[PDB]
């Protein structure tokens, strides 16, 4: 045994007359999610220069060697023990990954791309041909290493270590650990102690699949099944079912009934990330295919020796059985010589230690995979915002939020837009607390105008193209204009041509009258319709054309109550009285 | 001991001059949500023809059999081993029970529901009369009949086991396990080794119950409680209190003080799913009630032979106590004849075995009962869809979701509709990035109409009933019509009589003009006022009624500057001066 | 050993001849969230007035005494036990605080207000100066000391006991507890059996911060960072970099590369309630302090009796070690004058014990720290309200929930008012299904006008301020209106002079016509303009004033067709040829 000080320089060597200990264990766990375990444990007499020690390394042949760090130390009288683990499981987990996400590519990719945050000092041998996808964000490299053996790749670590420290450091990709082995085990002879164990409590002929969901909301908790889809060529599956059956499993581990017949075993099995209905057939066949036998455990003590994860063939004459099976836990005593093996399916999962630390682990998980308070808000905020039109479109609800991140949230006005966005559009048509108004080319505000006030004012000017039809004037105050001084008034019953004159009230648009046709009344009562002239205006009947018109009556500048002067032109042919004296007498 | 092959048939019996170990096990839950426990436990010396069997039963009396089922098995020395549990914890676990919803019915009823998904293989016998309900989706049998048994039943299992396979199972339903014994034990001839343990841990007097929610959003954490509720007969609870306290248990078990008064002793107590006043009271007398008293255990050496549930009766002569109590717990040995009991009430709740199981189990129901980001994000869309108008009444905001389903969420116009939802209503006002407009009969197809348009240009053909009043009309052109070809128009400050003319144009409106009471600029200045006329055109200031007008000047159609022939008509009375050969004139 | 009964009464005394165990153990926990453990254990011969005794008290000298609160009793053989805690833990277990909320206060104020519950039976001895806020809702007093004890103070419980009951209470409030002592261990003198244990499983030189969340919502995880704060007195730390780094700390616990040199080591902490910069930098650097070094734990049996938390010295010769550590774990025995003793920093956390009951605490407080369906939909209702403007602002979507609180929430209308909220408005802009219309003063009626229909109909009334031009007017009816009986109407293509009438009518608002202004279909052609006149009314095309008129032609009341009666007035001047029984004549 070699111990080795905090740079890795070699500093003492220990024979085996000297130490009163040493033992190596290796183990394959169950689940996909776990490491391999590697664990030394030597102890020694006390000894002056052997406190600063980091690191111990053994020795399998002549070119390959096993580093283990020192995690424990105990002075006890005199005797000095000490506790290791491999280097890789100690070390990878100081390095830490930032982001990284790749999509559908290989597993070998991955690993490149995930041992590109090591600087350059772990590289990687092997490869595996499946594709997958992850998602790493802050997190260490051994979580995401633990992360893809999921999708169905083992690891290793090994080292080039001499004298004066390490050279070159790899991770090994491998399908599964261990070559096929020319061994040999017949109990009685090689194989000592033998204990076999068989396990029946998980078997099951039926799974019933599920999947993330359909319309989550409504608390009647549905989920996506493989309801309509057919499947034959593998395992002939109808249509109108929602399950998968095995025959003859269910022929040889089925329900005895009353009438001698056999019924199956259905047990609900649940994805929680499953989008797809042929997934998740296939995921649920492979969950059936993998739990339909019995397990079966042999625990002994060996003779001869194997590496780990290797095939072996172990042989009883006497009870006449003969298995095939898989090294999976070995533990081996350097010192005296005594090996401890165990084959086939691992049952050891149920103990108490690895319960504990399943709790721990579990707890961890639960306590960052669930949302409290703070995290609610937080999507329900952003989950209002996005349907609000804060984000994106033409309708929106407004608060001072919205503008200065600080106030409350609560809503002032509705603003219409034109196009795209708030800084995309030109026009806008907002609706707030001062009515129905318009806002010129950009959102700073320039004036909002009113179009309809709260209290029901609508402002005339808005009428701008249209035919107006089938309603009422009355009241109102009607005029035209030319290029002159000419206009036409209609002001309380009143006809007048008046003199232009430009203003912004209602009484001042009135002018200079000229001519106002009109009514009087006459003698207390409203029977005398009748024109007036003024004086130093010109008045007429003219006659003629577009181009000429000649006066029927001419009127004087001079027309007076005073000087009645009504000038007539026109060969007139009069039919009736005429007047020379006194008396009227007829004509023509 | 009998053993049966995998179609429950007979195979090989074991006499008892060959056995090395036969145990039989039974126990009562602390807990109301535990089935009862049954375990059986058979070792003997190893034989070919017994690797097959998976079931084996023992005898109670000439006509009671219990069957086991074997879970594990396992050869170490030519000592085979054999562990075993009850067929019915084991059977009942693979039967799928989909969308059963009972709602305030009896437990018999939903016991005999229950049992209809099982195709007529169990009955039921028994029954309990209280009412109660429950919600079982997609779950199996076992797990549905843990739920009912919550609600204050106890169930058990049963066979009738011929050598040729079962012929008949039923499952028992009763309020308490065992009737009441004539059995009497004295110590130190009947019971040999007795050890009495009193636990004093959580005693109480008062408690506070909370309830489900008040407001929650608020972040304050309020509860329903029962502040305001008056109840007097059963324990004089006062109404301005919220908690129940009972006096003499207060004077028992109370805090002494410096005065040499008693304090209450006051816990919370916290139940998640009560939303009314008095069931919530009823519920927090019970639990006061229930843990009043400190807890008693015997566990002791029995030579009488009692079943489990049964109430014996424990009597101590030396030191002088008398106790009746309940056996829970019972560790029969067949081969040696030693039975071994426990009386009164369970302890044994707190072992480290327990406590992993009730561990990994809260795990287990809290990776079920919590929501990660999906529900969240779903539950809020659902909240939002809600009230945003998707579902419901006459306000709606479109988004492309609404219609396409694979687009974003983003609103781009409000619409207001006439009735009930989008397929039953008739009439639309809509809002867009368009101006605001109307829809006809069916909103499938566009059809879209503007009436505002985002510049603010009224369209005025959208004025069609009401009376116009108080507002200024300028510039604009007036137009009237009739049947015929006649119409009156204000066009550029002058009064124009034309005829009538359909178009589609501002300017071609006018016509072809007869007579125009219009204004001259007379001379450099605007003061002429004069009418027109043009030939072959009749032009009249006809007088009489509404049948008929003479003329009182005629007009003729052949009128002109040139062929000044202005006809006149009707009796005149010519008062004043006139034209006759160079002479004035007078009235005759 | 002094033995009282449920009221505090001395008892029985036990001298030191009779009793067979007496066992005391104190134990300060390695977290600051946890109490002072405090146990007692005796057992002797059984007696009958010893099984109603609830307290039992030892001595410490000749004015302090110990409390001890029996938990559990077991009569076994004939040989009774006993087992007691601390009598504070079990007593302030009782007392329910309801709601207490301090902020940024110190810590002595804290304890005051919270023994301000227990009736000021309890007081407080001691203080520490240091600032920090809590809430504290139902909960019991416990707890809330639990809480207080995480911001850097230590706990002490007493009593002032005597022979007729307690007569006062208190807690002293420390920072550390224990003095400096004078003792002095060596070993193989002092101390006989030494076990010294060296841990190195955590240690750091670099940390990366995080806090409490950015944007949640996108699902990319984000948190709060120090990346841009600059920090050099206590430690130089760059502005561009995302950690805290010790360069020594580095240099001699790093990880050797290829070339010789040394590297850091990463590992990420949370903190899920941070929100400022500068104090999650504090932070980070406080733990980076705190987890630099390795562990050592020494364990042994000594003679020289110490309290506990003092700092004592141990030295050993024969291996030329010299530390000073603190003790933190002893367990006196009485009977045997054996003391067992264990210095520097406590390992005793991994043992199984401890776990389970932590894997209890956190199940416990993950169940009533996150969140179900039910808080989720309450906490998206909230929020959905809040922008929906059912609570503060002059936008709103009203539905019926929000008015009788029992009906769906779909919304039937939207509602937009004049301020603040409903009762704060006078004026409101109402859009529902029947039109956009209006409501006066008050909203809790139903006074609802309609200025638009679905339908597309205008009200013509709500035109009231502003200048209408650039439109066309066509088929309406004009009609003006003064004090007394005459207006001018233009319907039916023509001009009517007529009586002034009121009506409601399209049809009558036409009255008694006088003059009509019209045209005449003659013969076959329209080529006929002309007015009319009716008897017993005047007309004329009076002359002169503003104030006076006089008749050019003047219109007699009895004009007729019959009776031709053209009265003219005014001296006129008339060329032409004229009527003196035919011919023609001249022009004066």
């Amino acid at each position: 045994v070699y111990f080795f000080d905090n740079k890795q320089q070699l500093i003492k060597i220990k024979n085996s007359r000297t130490l009163l200990q040493c033992l190596q264990e290796k183990e394959i766990a169950s689940d996909k999610s776990d490491l391999m375990k590697d664990v030394l444990t030597v102890s020694c007499l006390h000894d002056v220069e052997l406190e600063q020690c980091d690191f111990m390394a053994v020795r399998e042949n002549k070119g390959v060697y096993s580093l283990y760090k020192i995690l424990e130390e105990e002075i006890d009288a005199e005797i000095m023990n000490f506790k290791g683990v491999n280097f890789g499981a100690e070390e990878l987990n100081n390095y830490v990954v930032s982001d990284a996400r790749p999509v559908k590519k290989t597993i070998t990719e991955i690993v490149k791309q995930i041992l590109t945050y090591t600087d350059d000092e772990w590289l990687m041998t092997g490869g595996v041909n499946k594709i997958g996808s992850a998602n790493f964000y802050y997190a260490s490299v051994k979580e995401a290493l633990k992360t893809v053996q999921q999708l169905g790749c083992e690891l290793l670590f090994f080292c080039d270590i001499d004298g004066e420290g390490i050279s070159s450091k790899w991770v090994e990709v491998r399908e599964k650990i261990g070559k096929e082995s020319d061994d040999r085990y017949e109990v009685g002879s090689t194989a000592i102690k033998v204990v076999k164990t068989k396990d029946r409590t998980n078997i099951v002929t039926s799974l019933v699949g599920r999947g993330k969901g359909e319309e989550v909301g409504d608390g009647y908790g549905r989920r996506l099944q493989f309801d309509s889809i057919e499947w034959t060529q593998p395992v002939p599956k109808p249509k109108g079912q929602s399950f998968i059956e095995i025959k003859e499993l269910t022929e040889k581990y089925g329900i005895p009934t009353k009438k001698g017949k056999m019924r199956k075993r259905e047990q609900v099995v649940i994805f929680e990330d499953i989008e797809d209905k042929n997934e998740l057939l296939n995921a649920t066949y492979q969950t059936l295919l993998e739990n339909s036998r019995p397990l079966v455990q042999f625990s002994s003590e060996v003779i001869g020796a194997s590496s780990i994860g290797d095939m072996v063939t172990i042989h009883d004459y006497d009870k006449n059985y003969h298995y095939e099976t898989r090294v999976f836990a070995i533990k081996n005593d350097i010192l005296n010589n005594k090996i401890e093996s165990s084959l086939g399916d691992n049952l050891k999962g149920s103990s108490a230690s690895n319960q504990l630390s399943k709790a721990s682990s579990g707890i961890s998980e639960l306590k960052s995979m669930k949302m409290n308070f703070y995290d609610s808000t937080e999507i329900s905020k952003w989950q209002s915002d996005i349907i609000r039109g804060a984000k994106g479109g033409s309708v929106l609800l407004m608060s001072p939020w919205d503008t200065n991140k600080g106030q409350s949230r609560e809503p002032y006005q509705m603003v219409i837009m034109n196009k795209g966005s708030l800084k995309e559009s030109n026009h806008f048509l907002v609706m707030n607390s001062e009515g129905i108004g318009f806002i010129d080319g950009d959102f700073d505000k320039d004036k909002f105008e009113t179009a309809w006030t709260i209290d029901g004012t609508f402002n005339a000017k808005f009428i701008r193209a249209g035919v107006l039809s089938g309603i009422l004037i009355k009241g109102n105050i009607i005029k035209s204009s030319d290029e002159g001084d000419f206009q036409i008034v209609l002001d309380g019953g009143e006809l007048t041509f008046e003199k232009k004159y430009d203003s912004e009230d209602i009484n001042d648009q009135h002018g200079h009258p000229m001519l106002t046709m009109k009514a009087l009344y006459t003698d207390d009562k409203l029977n005398g319709i009748s024109m007036v002239q003024i004086p130093n205006y010109s008045f007429g009947i003219n006659s003629g054309g577009l181009m000429v018109s000649k006066p029927v009556i001419e009127i004087p500048k001079e027309s007076t109550i005073d000087s009645r002067k009504l000038n007539l032109f026109g060969e007139v042919r009069v039919v009736g009285d005429f007047y020379v004296n006194d008396v009227k007498i007829d004509s023509n």
